[PDB]
């Protein structure tokens, strides 16, 4: 399925999407991406909209 990430960092903002087998997998992909971009934020996940957020 399609999952969305809202990037709400101090320096990186916007949105990205990934196809993942489940939400746990999307979470790992998105957290790795955030880590690789030096983010350090608080996270949410909304299963109704398949949307993660990372906020600094």
């Amino acid at each position: 399925g399609q999952y969305k990430l809202i990037l709400n960092g101090k320096t990186l903002k916007g949105e990205t999407t990934t196809e993942a087998v489940d939400a746990a997998t999307a979470e790992k992909v998105f957290k790795q991406y955030a880590n690789d971009n030096g983010m350090d934020g608080e996270w949410t996940y909304d299963d109704a909209t398949k949307t993660f957020t990372v906020t600094e």
